[PDB]
Protein backbone atom coordinates (compact mmCIF):
# COMPACT_ATOMS: atom_id res chain seq x y z
CA UNK A 1 0.00 0.00 0.00
CA UNK A 2 0.81 3.75 -0.26
CA UNK A 3 2.41 3.86 3.27
CA UNK A 4 0.75 7.11 4.69
CA UNK A 5 1.95 10.72 4.87
CA UNK A 6 0.50 11.66 8.31
CA UNK A 7 2.99 12.81 10.95
CA UNK A 8 4.26 9.87 13.08
CA UNK A 9 2.53 11.09 16.24
CA UNK A 10 -0.87 11.13 14.43
CA UNK A 11 -0.20 7.63 13.06
CA UNK A 12 0.60 6.32 16.51
CA UNK A 13 -2.50 8.03 17.79
CA UNK A 14 -4.71 6.29 15.16
CA UNK A 15 -3.07 2.94 16.05
CA UNK A 16 -3.77 3.48 19.77
CA UNK A 17 -7.48 4.12 19.41
CA UNK A 18 -8.50 1.59 16.82
CA UNK A 19 -6.76 -1.23 18.64
CA UNK A 20 -9.22 -4.21 18.84
CA UNK A 21 -7.35 -6.05 21.59
CA UNK A 22 -7.65 -2.94 23.82
CA UNK A 23 -11.40 -2.92 23.22
CA UNK A 24 -11.57 -6.55 24.34
CA UNK A 25 -9.43 -5.81 27.34
CA UNK A 26 -11.81 -3.03 28.46
CA UNK A 27 -14.67 -5.47 28.07
CA UNK A 28 -13.07 -8.19 30.18
CA UNK A 29 -12.26 -5.46 32.79
CA UNK A 30 -16.00 -4.88 33.13
CA UNK A 31 -16.46 -8.66 33.53
CA UNK A 32 -18.36 -9.10 30.28
CA UNK A 33 -18.46 -12.64 28.99
CA UNK A 34 -16.83 -12.31 25.48
CA UNK A 35 -17.93 -15.84 24.63
CA UNK A 36 -21.60 -14.79 25.03
CA UNK A 37 -21.22 -11.06 24.19
CA UNK A 38 -18.34 -10.55 21.79
CA UNK A 39 -17.18 -7.27 20.38
CA UNK A 40 -18.85 -7.89 17.03
CA UNK A 41 -22.16 -8.61 18.78
CA UNK A 42 -22.31 -5.39 20.76
CA UNK A 43 -25.42 -3.37 19.76
CA UNK A 44 -26.97 -0.04 20.77
CA UNK A 45 -30.41 -1.56 21.24
CA UNK A 46 -29.13 -4.14 23.71
CA UNK A 47 -27.18 -1.46 25.57
CA UNK A 48 -30.35 0.64 25.74
CA UNK A 49 -32.43 -2.35 26.98
CA UNK A 50 -29.82 -2.80 29.68
CA UNK A 51 -29.96 0.86 30.75
CA UNK A 52 -33.77 0.43 31.16
CA UNK A 53 -33.39 -2.50 33.53
CA UNK A 54 -30.79 -0.53 35.41
CA UNK A 55 -33.43 2.20 35.74
CA UNK A 56 -35.88 -0.39 37.15
CA UNK A 57 -33.19 -1.37 39.66
CA UNK A 58 -32.67 2.36 40.65
CA UNK A 59 -36.44 2.51 41.28
CA UNK A 60 -36.47 -0.50 43.58
CA UNK A 61 -33.42 0.88 45.43
CA UNK A 62 -34.98 4.32 46.07
CA UNK A 63 -38.02 2.64 47.60
CA UNK A 64 -36.51 -0.32 49.58
CA UNK A 65 -36.72 -6.28 49.27
CA UNK A 66 -33.90 -8.69 48.44
CA UNK A 67 -36.75 -10.70 46.98
CA UNK A 68 -37.63 -8.30 44.18
CA UNK A 69 -34.10 -6.91 43.80
CA UNK A 70 -32.98 -10.37 42.69
CA UNK A 71 -35.35 -10.62 39.68
CA UNK A 72 -34.28 -7.19 38.37
CA UNK A 73 -30.61 -7.90 39.01
CA UNK A 74 -30.97 -11.11 37.02
CA UNK A 75 -32.76 -9.38 34.13
CA UNK A 76 -29.77 -7.00 33.76
CA UNK A 77 -27.33 -9.92 33.55
CA UNK A 78 -29.59 -11.52 30.97
CA UNK A 79 -29.12 -8.52 28.61
CA UNK A 80 -25.40 -8.02 29.34
CA UNK A 81 -23.87 -11.50 29.81
CA UNK A 82 -21.22 -11.42 32.57
CA UNK A 83 -18.36 -13.82 33.33
CA UNK A 84 -19.54 -15.89 36.32
CA UNK A 85 -19.53 -19.59 35.25
CA UNK A 86 -22.18 -21.82 36.91
CA UNK A 87 -22.65 -18.88 39.20
CA UNK A 88 -25.33 -16.90 40.84
CA UNK A 89 -23.91 -13.44 39.87
CA UNK A 90 -23.59 -10.82 42.59
CA UNK A 91 -26.78 -9.03 43.53
CA UNK A 92 -27.26 -5.46 42.26
CA UNK A 93 -28.82 -3.97 45.36
CA UNK A 94 -27.34 -0.51 45.90
CA UNK A 95 -26.56 2.89 44.34
CA UNK A 96 -22.88 1.99 43.80
CA UNK A 97 -24.11 -1.02 41.82
CA UNK A 98 -26.17 1.35 39.69
CA UNK A 99 -23.38 3.89 39.26
CA UNK A 100 -20.83 1.31 38.35
CA UNK A 101 -23.04 -0.45 35.76
CA UNK A 102 -24.24 2.85 34.17
CA UNK A 103 -20.65 3.95 33.75
CA UNK A 104 -19.84 0.58 32.18
CA UNK A 105 -22.74 0.95 29.68
CA UNK A 106 -21.65 4.49 28.80
CA UNK A 107 -18.26 3.04 27.90
CA UNK A 108 -19.82 0.29 25.70
CA UNK A 109 -21.55 2.99 23.64
CA UNK A 110 -18.14 4.42 22.82
CA UNK A 111 -16.67 0.93 22.12
CA UNK A 112 -19.56 0.00 19.82
CA UNK A 113 -18.92 3.15 17.74
CA UNK A 114 -15.21 2.40 17.35
CA UNK A 115 -15.84 -1.19 16.35
CA UNK A 116 -18.61 -0.26 13.92
CA UNK A 117 -16.37 2.32 12.21
CA UNK A 118 -13.71 -0.38 11.91
CA UNK A 119 -16.15 -2.87 10.30
CA UNK A 120 -18.42 -0.63 8.16
CA UNK A 121 -16.89 1.26 5.23
CA UNK A 122 -14.69 -0.10 2.45
CA UNK A 123 -11.71 -2.36 2.08
CA UNK A 124 -8.91 -1.25 -0.25
CA UNK A 125 -5.52 -3.02 0.11
CA UNK A 126 -3.62 -0.32 -1.80
CA UNK A 127 -4.40 2.15 0.98
CA UNK A 128 -2.62 2.39 4.31
CA UNK A 129 -5.21 1.37 6.95
CA UNK A 130 -3.80 4.20 9.14
CA UNK A 131 -5.07 6.63 6.45
CA UNK A 132 -8.33 4.73 6.03
CA UNK A 133 -9.07 4.84 9.76
CA UNK A 134 -7.97 8.46 10.19
CA UNK A 135 -10.59 9.38 7.60
CA UNK A 136 -13.38 7.60 9.48
CA UNK A 137 -12.98 10.12 12.37
CA UNK A 138 -14.07 13.23 10.38
CA UNK A 139 -11.67 15.24 12.51
CA UNK A 140 -8.70 17.28 11.48
CA UNK A 141 -5.74 16.42 13.74
CA UNK A 142 -2.58 18.50 13.80
CA UNK A 143 0.67 18.23 15.80
CA UNK A 144 1.15 21.33 17.89
CA UNK A 145 4.76 22.49 17.80
CA UNK A 146 6.62 21.89 21.15
CA UNK A 147 7.87 25.45 20.99
CA UNK A 148 4.66 27.42 20.27
CA UNK A 149 2.93 29.59 22.88
CA UNK A 150 -0.12 27.32 22.98
CA UNK A 151 2.15 24.34 23.89
CA UNK A 152 3.75 26.43 26.69
CA UNK A 153 0.35 27.40 28.13
CA UNK A 154 -0.95 23.80 27.85
CA UNK A 155 2.19 22.40 29.50
CA UNK A 156 1.88 24.96 32.31
CA UNK A 157 -1.81 23.89 32.75
CA UNK A 158 -0.63 20.26 33.16
CA UNK A 159 2.24 21.30 35.45
CA UNK A 160 0.20 23.46 37.87
CA UNK A 161 -3.03 21.49 38.30
CA UNK A 162 -1.78 18.14 39.56
CA UNK A 163 -3.49 17.53 42.96
CA UNK A 164 -1.46 16.52 46.01
CA UNK A 165 -3.94 13.70 46.83
CA UNK A 166 -3.28 12.28 43.29
CA UNK A 167 0.48 11.95 43.76
CA UNK A 168 0.87 8.18 43.37
CA UNK A 169 1.85 9.13 39.78
CA UNK A 170 3.02 12.12 37.76
CA UNK A 171 2.52 13.05 34.16
CA UNK A 172 4.63 13.79 31.09
CA UNK A 173 3.15 15.22 27.96
CA UNK A 174 4.25 13.10 24.99
CA UNK A 175 2.32 14.87 22.11
CA UNK A 176 -0.12 17.77 21.88
CA UNK A 177 -2.68 17.64 19.07
CA UNK A 178 -4.92 20.50 17.88
CA UNK A 179 -8.18 18.84 16.81
CA UNK A 180 -11.26 19.99 14.87
CA UNK A 181 -14.29 17.78 14.45
CA UNK A 182 -16.28 18.35 11.30
CA UNK A 183 -19.40 20.51 11.94
CA UNK A 184 -18.64 21.12 15.59
CA UNK A 185 -17.63 24.77 15.32
CA UNK A 186 -20.98 25.30 13.55
CA UNK A 187 -22.93 23.51 16.35
CA UNK A 188 -21.15 25.78 18.87
CA UNK A 189 -22.05 29.14 17.23
CA UNK A 190 -24.95 30.20 19.61
CA UNK A 191 -22.56 29.74 22.55
CA UNK A 192 -19.34 31.04 21.10
CA UNK A 193 -19.60 34.36 22.91
CA UNK A 194 -21.44 33.37 26.13
CA UNK A 195 -19.72 34.67 29.30
CA UNK A 196 -17.63 32.21 31.34
CA UNK A 197 -16.17 30.20 28.51
CA UNK A 198 -13.41 28.05 29.95
CA UNK A 199 -10.73 25.60 28.73
CA UNK A 200 -11.27 22.35 30.77
CA UNK A 201 -9.97 18.76 30.97
CA UNK A 202 -11.88 15.59 30.01
CA UNK A 203 -9.98 12.31 30.41
CA UNK A 204 -11.34 8.94 29.26
CA UNK A 205 -9.92 5.53 28.48
CA UNK A 206 -8.09 5.20 25.22
CA UNK A 207 -10.83 2.86 23.89
CA UNK A 208 -13.36 5.74 24.07
CA UNK A 209 -11.50 8.12 21.76
CA UNK A 210 -12.59 6.84 18.33
CA UNK A 211 -16.14 7.38 19.66
CA UNK A 212 -15.36 10.86 21.05
CA UNK A 213 -13.62 12.04 17.89
CA UNK A 214 -16.24 10.76 15.54
CA UNK A 215 -19.32 11.77 17.64
CA UNK A 216 -18.06 14.41 20.12
CA UNK A 217 -18.65 14.19 23.83
CA UNK A 218 -22.19 12.93 24.27
CA UNK A 219 -24.84 12.73 27.03
CA UNK A 220 -26.07 9.25 28.14
CA UNK A 221 -29.36 8.28 26.36
CA UNK A 222 -32.91 8.66 27.68
CA UNK A 223 -32.94 5.02 29.07
CA UNK A 224 -29.90 5.64 31.32
CA UNK A 225 -30.74 6.07 35.05
CA UNK A 226 -30.26 9.76 35.98
CA UNK A 227 -29.35 8.45 39.42
CA UNK A 228 -26.30 6.77 37.92
CA UNK A 229 -24.39 10.12 37.87
CA UNK A 230 -23.56 12.57 40.64
CA UNK A 231 -25.07 15.57 38.84
CA UNK A 232 -27.30 13.56 36.45
CA UNK A 233 -27.00 13.24 32.69
CA UNK A 234 -24.61 15.83 31.27
CA UNK A 235 -21.00 16.10 30.03
CA UNK A 236 -18.45 16.38 32.87
CA UNK A 237 -15.21 18.41 33.04
CA UNK A 238 -12.47 19.29 35.57
CA UNK A 239 -10.03 22.19 36.08
CA UNK A 240 -7.34 19.93 37.74
CA UNK A 241 -5.48 17.78 35.18
CA UNK A 242 -5.05 14.91 37.74
CA UNK A 243 -8.80 14.69 38.43
CA UNK A 244 -9.44 14.13 34.73
CA UNK A 245 -6.27 12.04 34.33
CA UNK A 246 -7.69 9.50 36.82
CA UNK A 247 -10.45 8.70 34.29
CA UNK A 248 -7.80 7.44 31.82
CA UNK A 249 -7.50 4.21 34.00
CA UNK A 250 -3.87 3.72 33.05
CA UNK A 251 -1.56 1.39 35.10
CA UNK A 252 1.93 -0.14 35.30
CA UNK A 253 0.48 -2.56 32.75
CA UNK A 254 -0.36 0.38 30.40
CA UNK A 255 0.87 3.80 31.39
CA UNK A 256 0.03 5.78 28.23
CA UNK A 257 -3.28 7.69 28.27
CA UNK A 258 -5.24 10.39 26.41
CA UNK A 259 -6.97 13.46 27.74
CA UNK A 260 -8.92 16.30 26.04
CA UNK A 261 -9.03 20.05 26.45
CA UNK A 262 -12.38 21.55 25.44
CA UNK A 263 -13.81 25.07 25.28
CA UNK A 264 -16.89 24.75 27.46
CA UNK A 265 -19.55 27.50 27.50
CA UNK A 266 -20.54 27.71 31.18
CA UNK A 267 -22.50 31.00 31.40
CA UNK A 268 -24.59 31.29 34.57
CA UNK A 269 -23.45 28.40 36.77
CA UNK A 270 -25.69 26.52 39.17
CA UNK A 271 -23.34 25.92 42.10
CA UNK A 272 -23.84 22.72 44.08
CA UNK A 273 -22.03 21.03 46.96
CA UNK A 274 -23.74 17.58 46.89
CA UNK A 275 -25.32 15.02 44.50
CA UNK A 276 -28.27 16.27 42.53
CA UNK A 277 -29.51 13.87 39.89
CA UNK A 278 -31.12 16.18 37.39
CA UNK A 279 -31.64 16.03 33.60
CA UNK A 280 -32.64 19.67 33.05
CA UNK A 281 -31.28 22.89 34.62
CA UNK A 282 -33.45 25.39 36.52
CA UNK A 283 -34.41 28.36 34.34
CA UNK A 284 -31.64 30.93 33.89
CA UNK A 285 -28.71 28.46 34.39
CA UNK A 286 -26.35 27.15 31.70
CA UNK A 287 -24.25 24.63 33.67
CA UNK A 288 -23.60 23.12 37.06
CA UNK A 289 -20.48 23.78 39.05
CA UNK A 290 -19.76 21.16 41.71
CA UNK A 291 -17.92 23.27 44.30
CA UNK A 292 -14.53 21.82 45.26
CA UNK A 293 -12.65 22.45 48.48
CA UNK A 294 -9.63 23.37 46.32
CA UNK A 295 -9.52 25.46 43.18
CA UNK A 296 -6.81 26.66 40.73
CA UNK A 297 -5.93 30.14 42.04
CA UNK A 298 -8.42 32.52 40.29
CA UNK A 299 -5.92 35.36 40.06
CA UNK A 300 -3.55 33.13 38.02
CA UNK A 301 -6.08 32.89 35.14
CA UNK A 302 -4.72 33.27 31.63
CA UNK A 303 -6.53 33.78 28.34
CA UNK A 304 -5.93 31.60 25.25
CA UNK A 305 -7.60 32.68 21.99
CA UNK A 306 -10.06 34.60 24.16
CA UNK A 307 -10.97 31.65 26.46
CA UNK A 308 -10.12 31.45 30.22
CA UNK A 309 -7.41 28.89 31.20
CA UNK A 310 -7.56 28.20 35.01
CA UNK A 311 -3.90 27.14 35.36
CA UNK A 312 -3.10 28.63 38.83
CA UNK A 313 -1.81 26.26 41.54
CA UNK A 314 -4.43 24.76 43.81
CA UNK A 315 -5.56 26.96 46.74
CA UNK A 316 -8.57 26.75 49.12
CA UNK A 317 -11.90 27.78 47.60
CA UNK A 318 -13.23 28.79 51.01
CA UNK A 319 -16.15 26.42 50.44
CA UNK A 320 -17.00 24.61 53.63
CA UNK A 321 -18.91 21.36 53.71
CA UNK A 322 -18.79 19.97 50.22
CA UNK A 323 -18.87 16.43 48.83
CA UNK A 324 -16.05 17.46 46.39
CA UNK A 325 -12.31 17.96 46.87
CA UNK A 326 -11.99 19.63 43.46
CA UNK A 327 -14.35 21.48 41.14
CA UNK A 328 -16.47 19.69 38.59
CA UNK A 329 -18.38 21.28 35.67
CA UNK A 330 -21.39 19.81 33.90
CA UNK A 331 -23.32 20.97 30.81
CA UNK A 332 -26.57 19.43 29.59
CA UNK A 333 -26.44 20.43 25.97
CA UNK A 334 -23.86 18.78 23.66
CA UNK A 335 -23.73 22.01 21.68
CA UNK A 336 -22.00 23.80 24.60
CA UNK A 337 -18.64 22.03 23.99
CA UNK A 338 -16.01 22.78 21.34
CA UNK A 339 -13.07 20.33 21.62
CA UNK A 340 -9.71 22.06 21.08
CA UNK A 341 -6.83 19.73 21.98
CA UNK A 342 -5.94 16.09 22.67
CA UNK A 343 -2.87 15.26 24.83
CA UNK A 344 -1.00 12.01 24.94
CA UNK A 345 0.46 11.47 28.37
CA UNK A 346 2.90 9.19 30.05
CA UNK A 347 1.96 8.18 33.60
CA UNK A 348 4.96 7.58 35.88
CA UNK A 349 3.61 5.50 38.76
CA UNK A 350 5.60 6.18 41.99
CA UNK A 351 4.29 2.92 43.45
C1 LIG B 1 -14.24 15.08 35.03
C2 LIG B 1 -14.75 14.09 33.98
O1 LIG B 1 -15.51 13.01 34.63
C3 LIG B 1 -15.80 11.89 33.89
C4 LIG B 1 -16.92 11.12 34.18
C5 LIG B 1 -17.20 9.98 33.42
C6 LIG B 1 -16.37 9.63 32.36
C7 LIG B 1 -16.71 8.39 31.58
N1 LIG B 1 -17.33 8.62 30.29
C8 LIG B 1 -17.60 7.29 29.69
C9 LIG B 1 -18.67 7.35 28.63
C10 LIG B 1 -19.32 8.47 28.35
C11 LIG B 1 -20.36 8.44 27.33
C12 LIG B 1 -20.15 7.67 26.18
C13 LIG B 1 -21.14 7.61 25.22
C14 LIG B 1 -22.33 8.29 25.41
CL1 LIG B 1 -23.53 8.18 24.16
C15 LIG B 1 -22.57 9.05 26.56
C16 LIG B 1 -21.58 9.12 27.53
C17 LIG B 1 -19.06 9.77 29.05
C18 LIG B 1 -18.55 9.44 30.43
C19 LIG B 1 -15.23 10.38 32.05
C20 LIG B 1 -14.98 11.54 32.79
N2 LIG B 1 -13.82 12.29 32.59
C21 LIG B 1 -13.59 13.48 33.21
O2 LIG B 1 -12.48 14.03 33.08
Amino acid sequence: HMKSKLPKPVQDLIKMIFDVESMKKAMVEYEIDLQKMPLGKLSKRQIQAAYSILSEVQQAVSQGSDSQILDLSNRFYTLIPHDFGMKKPPLLNNADSVQAKAEMLDNLLDIEVAYSLLRGGSDDSSKDPIDVNYEKLKTDIKVVDRDSEEAEIIRKYVKNTHATTHNAYDLEVIDIFKIEREGECQRYKPFKQLHNRRLLWHGSRTTNFAGILSQGLRIAPPEAPVTGYMFGKGIYFADMVSKSANYCHTSQGDPIGLILLGEVALGNMYELKHASHISKLPKGKHSVKGLGKTTPDPSANISLDGVDVPLGTGISSGVNDTSLLYNEYIVYDIAQVNLKYLLKLKFNFKT
